């Protein structure tokens, strides 16, 4: 039995599958934020995007499984980088977390998304995650097209349209 | 004088600049909304983002007054597919509503947004113009880039990344 099944249990459909809402619920529940304030159902609905390549619009308990790992190693690298327990870091930490943790992109990228993710000057717990989610789910989109590994993908109008708006 | 300049005189401050919070509070003042529901915080960064292009985080008064234009202009579109006032409209709507917003995408495509910014089924006002808000900043983006009007964008992966994560 998995320690995770019961969360989800709890919220889940019928069909096995939950909601933003939900997600958000049984993300609650199994208290992963650890002290850190509960995600909020925005957040949520990014991560459903970031494991629900079917457009479904809801995930299973194997992807609830393993979106909480990603969540779980995340919060790990921001506790490190949150050394007064205060729920947020500031602009400069960004970088270098962004960077030590699995993220391939250059200085300038990583202060423009450090700057638009920034609420008075900090970003929150809340945000560093979300900001993790797009960047891991528009890597993904991004990967699967670079068929070649180029680090060049040439889209069109309506896939780049679709491709980051359903994102 | 420009009838929108006393609400934003109203919250802009010192170098007449407004930012995210300021302009929630003008476009409410303006009273735009006009009977659905004020327009939330991050829904304004998000539009705030679609006029800054140097990432300030702000917006001086001839943004302001584009942007109450445009927003207005898209407020007539939904109310003419909200005739209960309901406050929301549905997806196939949805699809009709963007496509006489002058956008040009895909049914499929329309369809995939139309699904993920649905929410109970419907879409709210305000996703709506979150959705054109968005639609908009990212079809200019992708305008820049595609000068000789191709149709198609060779995007290379910090080019990318720095765009969508930034809108």
């Amino acid at each position: 039995m998995d320690p995770l099944y019961g969360y989800f249990a709890s919220v889940a459909g019928q069909d096995g599958q939950i909601d933003a809402d939900e997600l958000q619920r049984c993300l609650t529940q199994s208290g992963i934020a650890g002290g850190y304030k509960p995600f909020n159902l925005e957040t949520c609905r990014l991560m459903v995007s970031m494991l629900d390549r079917d457009m479904s619009g809801t995930m299973g308990f194997n992807e609830f499984k393993e979106l909480w790992a990603v969540l779980n190693g995340w919060r790990q690298h921001f506790i490190s980088f949150d050394s007064d327990r205060s729920g947020t870091v500031d602009p400069q930490e960004l970088q270098k977390a962004l960077t030590t943790m699995g993220f391939r992109l250059n200085p300038q990228t990583v202060n423009s998304i450090a700057k638009r993710y920034s609420t008075s000057g900090k970003i929150t717990f809340d945000d560093y995650i979300a900001c993790c989610v797009k960047l891991r789910a528009l890597t993904d989109s991004f990967r699967r097209r670079d068929s070649a590994q180029q680090g060049m993908v040439n889209f069109s109008y309506d896939d780049f349209i679709q491709c980051v708006m359903t994102v």
